[PDB]
């Protein structure tokens, strides 16, 4: 009876790995919090937030299709989340709601944890969806000199443009958006890049048999390559990077660090990352 | 995949409901989790918004929201309408049903000892949540007469009106006597099968008293029930036991009340003997 509730507001909720990860981390540390998932869409989201406040829930993770909508229900968003226009985390600080995007802080935390310094580097970002804008937003916020966002001409292209505009106009980070079709612009981008980051669905099943990088000669050792895809754990892009001497960061790195960021936001304590890693079976 | 079952009250710190329900849930491996939420009259309406939006299976309700909660359910039981307060809400696809298991619980605890409430005469001490719950249910289930005594406080008037609702909707006879009429108390008692305390007397910081100043108001063979369960053995029960007469304690009510809630939420049978032992109610 002394535990606070932390939710997950989304629909569907069947395939989430947050519940087990947060709860196992919580048990390990013996903290007075319980994590539960709830089926919430755009129509019930407003009443769910009223519940969050009335019941004094500690917070809630947020997923499709409520991430953009949730931005309208918090009192405060971080500068990175305002760039993104979407949050996956809400923290209830005694009635005052703070909105965060731990996908961006997590991925950026995973990078730093490897001993890589973000400040002033050049990132070649593939995609402009939820993972990519969150990643680039935080990256800009933490000092990236430039971001060479490459996105095909699909339903996300204009999104890339506004994102670049927002990041450009609100940060000292220089973002350019280039059409993926221009392979030479891509070749020059990669050569000048310190980090290659895939935030697209390419690499994830069923498309598990492809990368946005046609030839490994396009990559150069010394380049750090990060992957958002965690299914499969070993993407084609990752294998290219490992077959080119590049240092790497897999999907599990972002997933675990992202979970950590949420955990600390809600508990104030450090996340037992190695433990959660083994317990969830992300080690093999 | 688990559904939430809450408790909406303030305070919540002392409630034994969370442990009982979660022990019972865990014993059967049921896909539900019970959790207490600190909620009062001002946050109750938003908390109900939350029960619907989050799709909770339901929620237990305790002070100070039992009366207010009746205005937030789509449907209430006949007993609940007589009491004017509920301790239980069940959410059936957005449709909310209110029940007062405190009534059914106490009555079930009585029937369970081997005693039949039909046609009997109960001397009912009190007019709060416990007493009106018990009286409502007891009346509905064939109680011939309810003689309730209450001091001249804020619950006296509530007692009068309560009596009226019951007297008007049941075949039960209910009277309201000033607890200060020591004579009527001994007399209206004299002819009684059941003595039931629903007041706070017996519970700390009133653990040294009883509303029974004499045993000659007790015919050892009589039935004395106590709502108080802190302490387990109240002075009113300690007298009764030494008096020789048979009694039903607060634990009986607590467990049967909890059982009803559990079955309403889960559809399963409550593991009462297990919870009893685990809770150390033995
Ligand atoms: N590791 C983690 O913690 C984590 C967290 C979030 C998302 N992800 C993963 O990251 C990936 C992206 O998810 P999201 O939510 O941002 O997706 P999203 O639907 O919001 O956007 C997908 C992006 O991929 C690009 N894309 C898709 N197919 C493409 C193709 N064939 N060629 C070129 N571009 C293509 C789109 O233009 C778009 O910019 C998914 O694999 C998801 O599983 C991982
Ligand atoms: N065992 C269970 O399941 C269960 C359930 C509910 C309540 N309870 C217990 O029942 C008792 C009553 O709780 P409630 O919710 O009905 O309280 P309540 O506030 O609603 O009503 C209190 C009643 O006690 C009377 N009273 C208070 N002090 C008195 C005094 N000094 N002398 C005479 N009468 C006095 C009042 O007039 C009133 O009628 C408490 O001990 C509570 O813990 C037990």
């Amino acid at each position: 009876a002394k535990y606070e509730l932390i939710g997950l507001m989304a629909y569907p909720i069947r395939h989430s790995l947050s519940p087990e990860m947060q709860n196992k981390a919580l048990e390990k540390a013996g903290l007075p919090f319980t994590y539960m998932a709830f089926e919430v869409d755009n129509d019930s989201f407003p009443g769910a937030i009223e519940g969050l406040k009335a019941l004094k829930m500690r917070g809630t993770g947020v997923s499709m299709p409520n991430k953009q909508l949730a931005c309208e229900y918090v009192d405060e968003l971080t500068p990175a989340a305002k760039l993104v226009g979407a949050i996956n985390t809400i923290v209830n600080d005694d009635g005052y709601l703070r909105g965060y995007n731990t996908d961006g802080t997590g991925h950026i935390r995973a990078i730093k944890e490897s001993g890589f310094d973000i400040k002033g580097k050049t990132m070649v970002l593939l995609g402009a969806g939820g993972a990519s804008t969150a990643i680039g937003a935080q990256g800009a916020i933490e000092g990236l000199k430039e971001i060479k966002l490459f996105n095909r001409r699909d339903e996300f292209f204009d999104k890339a443009l506004a994102f670049a505009q927002r990041v450009n106009e609100n940060t000292d980070c220089v973002v350019t958006v280039t059409d993926l079709a221009d392979q030479q612009a891509f070749a020059e981008a990669l050569a000048s890049a310190d980090i290659l980051t895939n935030g697209t669905k390419v690499g994830m099943k069923p498309l598990e048999n492809e990368s946005l990088v046609n030839d490994i000669s396009l990559l150069h050792p010394g380049l750090l390559v990060t992957e958002c895809v965690y299914n499969p754990h070993m993407t084609k892009l990752l294998q290219q990077a490992q077959q080119a001497g590049c240092k790497t960061i897999d999907g599990y790195g972002m997933l675990l660090w992202q979970g950590a960021e949420q955990f600390t936001l809600w508990t104030g304590k450090d996340f037992p990352l190695e433990y959660v890693k083994q317990v969830m079976g992300f080690g093999a």
